[PDB]
């Protein structure tokens, strides 16, 4: 009775997420679905335990069997380092995972219509598409200890040049220098990505760069992009009624803040993490988001929850406090990384699961019933009673509920 | 019968600001203010006569008188080198002069009561603390022609070491590489600003990094400002009811767009770049900003006009075509700079003028006098007709008017 959901990568999380993603999938995606699971463990403990080996077996995973759904992980600092007994400060297991698939990382509000936007003017979506190799998620940082010469360089593989160029000389004292990079095949399989999404959406596309500054770095992205556009779709733009335009980076933040939405916006890598949260918040809760890492294949995606672990519920959830975590973001990674499964399998049962799944989700909240995170945007945390919002489990039974109710009347829906 | 005002530094400008500017001074500055002006004109055509010299000259003259003014610039990229037929495409002149003066940039938006915030919100003001030394603004940046090595070394001036680091193998192909730093004297003169101008203004202090990412590098910023903190302000922080705390900055800016503002926000140099334009723009308007360079030395500032020279208005006044642009940033880069003076010089009359001068422009945009840029803040440019609005000489005469007026009430009010 259950779909034959096919081939799916997921990857488990930490924290208050951790919890909720185990309700997912007991309560939402199981009971309707029968998967073949590839599970990898990226809770903090075994990613210490495997030397952060099990991120690098997802990663190469999802290459693999083409869709992984990802739970928000733990990127631990000195504080995390502490609490868990860490051997090393593990690396960003979304930076390793992005570096090793490549892509552009998707994303855009998840709206419902009870839910005030921060930013009155946006009556139309904003799809931030979001550089995910490379910058500063690859890059060489230290602390430089003393006085003394930092200097990059580049040697080409023919070895007959070298060139260095001075990063700073310390004369008194140290501070911190880092090297960074981009490759073009990456830039332009960003700008492919970007310009696709334009067209899909029928919305014109703006990049954002400070390449007034960056003039070599930031340039070279300018310069990918108008070439690309020029060659190969300015007429298919202009077919569509759209177009493509450059900003400066300070420039776009103001013009985004004040357009009435409507556009793709092609961020850098720093850019995109920044802007898809300033976004995600002006739409009206920064957890009301989706995030879909599509890569340059055309057929592997990797969804995900964009947000944290919500350290603060999972302290209260371990003092034995009620909690009362919005979960849809952590629900539409599921539900991203289904439609798309079953887009590769031409599965239509998959694919209207996915969707009704999301429509469930949405109309649960616009009937009113949701997580106190979510209450306190209407209302206000101070005018918030407990009769105006679910708990963790009491909200995940709802949307169970309407869920079996969805998909009770669509299979009723059935022409004999 | 005029203040007599000091030693100020002028940078003169471009554009339409480059107008403005003489506007300012003939109607609103010389009028009342007799001063020793050392001024430097770092119109692009002069920057490209002196091979950008005058830049550096000018920053030396504001570290001799402490206290500069600066009109807004162009910072050429290829289109300007073609339109002027420039030398080089010289380097951002607010870069060079930040570099070699250093401190922090403090920007906070100029309220009007009348224009509508987008952000509603923001109910207190957001001051933020640009770090205005090092990291993009001091890069070195290059593109990557082919395979080959991208490689940065720190040599220690004691000779006892050299550690050499890989920031990339280009195995096929190429991109861009870039070096950045930091100085640990010029971070912690960026904490102590910070965590004084909290204190000064009774707010909490928010920093932001990406620490989880460039873990020794924004690591270095955390640590900097945390040891500063606990061992120099905490205890004032107690005692005025406020606190410090690091942010990671896709949080910070989230959190800033759901606040009701109130707050110090501490940003590195790219932050404060990008953050500052989207804050001032959430407040109503892009031109509603001010702009001070506050120096390490604890006397030496530069107030400046933050935003572009206004290119489309320059062509319609090239072309004899009226023009209404907004003044008000350009006029408060003078106010801010002569309340500095007077700050120096104990001198009452030029203190009183700057803050007259200030009320004045405020209380004639919130009498609803303005130019068609703010009209269009209030109504929306197709609703904006020709009675809306003045135009630049109409709006500069209508200040000259209030503030001729302001200043004999003033000298009436007088006792003997
Ligand atoms: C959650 C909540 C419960 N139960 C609380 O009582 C307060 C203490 C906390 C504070 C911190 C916090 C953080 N994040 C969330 N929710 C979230 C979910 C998914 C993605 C991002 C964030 N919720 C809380 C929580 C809270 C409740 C109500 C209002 C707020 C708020 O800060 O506006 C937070
Ligand atoms: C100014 C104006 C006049 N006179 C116009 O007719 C239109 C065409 C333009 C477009 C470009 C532009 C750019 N910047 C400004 N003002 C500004 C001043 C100081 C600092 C930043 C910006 N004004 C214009 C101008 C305009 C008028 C009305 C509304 C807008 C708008 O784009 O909202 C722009
Ligand atoms: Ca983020
Ligand atoms: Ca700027």
């Amino acid at each position: 009775k259950k779909i034959s959901g096919g081939s799916v990568v997921e990857m488990q999380g930490d924290e208050m997420t951790r919890i909720i993603w185990e309700l997912i999938k007991e309560k939402l995606i199981f009971p309707y679905v029968e998967l073949d699971l590839h599970s990898y463990d990226l809770g903090i403990e075994n990613r210490d335990a495997t030397n952060d080996q099990v991120t690098k077996d997802a990663a190469e995973a999802i290459k693999k069997h083409n869709v992984g759904v990802k739970c928000a992980t733990i990127t631990p600092d000195e504080k995390r380092v502490e609490e868990f007994k860490l051997k090393q400060m593990w690396k960003s297991p979304n930076g390793t995972i992005r570096n090793i698939l490549g892509g552009t990382v998707f994303r855009e509000a998840i709206i419902c219509k009870n839910i005030p936007r921060l930013v009155s003017g946006w009556v139309k979506p904003i799809i931030i598409g979001r550089h995910a190799y490379g910058d500063q998620y690859r890059a060489t940082d230290f602390v430089v200890p003393g006085p003394g010469k930092v200097e990059i360089t580049y040697t080409p593989s023919d070895g007959t040049q070298k060139v260095t160029y001075l990063v700073h000389n310390f004369e008194e004292g140290g501070g911190v220098a880092m090297g960074m990079y981009n490759q073009d095949k990456s830039i332009e399989d960003f700008a492919h990505s970007s310009f696709q999404m334009a067209l899909s959406k029928g919305w014109p596309l703006y990049l954002s760069t400070k390449n007034t500054i960056l003039k070599k770095y930031d340039g070279r992205f300018k310069d990918i992009f108008q070439e690309i556009y020029d060659k190969q779709y300015k007429s298919q733009f202009e077919a569509q009624k759209i177009w493509y335009e450059h900003r400066l980076i300070d420039d776009m933040v103001a013009q985004a803040m004040k357009s009435e939405g409507g556009f793709i916006w092609a961020c850098k890598n720093y850019d995109g993490d920044v802007q898809s949260d300033s976004v995600a918040q002006g739409y009206g809760s920064l957890g009301m988001m989706t995030s879909v890492l599509v890569c340059p294949d055309g057929k592997t995606v990797e969804a995900e929850a964009a947000h944290g672990t919500v350290t603060r519920h999972y302290r209260m959830y371990q003092k034995g406090q009620e909690t009362s975590t919005n979960p849809i973001a952590s629900i539409f990674a599921w539900t991203r990384g289904l439609a798309h499964r079953a887009k590769l399998d031409n599965n239509k049962e998959l694919a209207f699961f996915a969707n009704a799944l999301e429509e469930v989700s949405i109309e649960t909240i616009e009937a009113g019933f949701m997580t106190k995170d979510l209450a306190a945007c209407i209302k206000g945390l101070p005018n918030v009673q407990r009769s105006d919002y679910l708990n963790t489990f009491e909200f995940m039974d709802k949307l169970g509920e309407n869920l079996k109710i969805k998909l009770a009347q669509a299979k009723l829906s059935l022409e004999h």
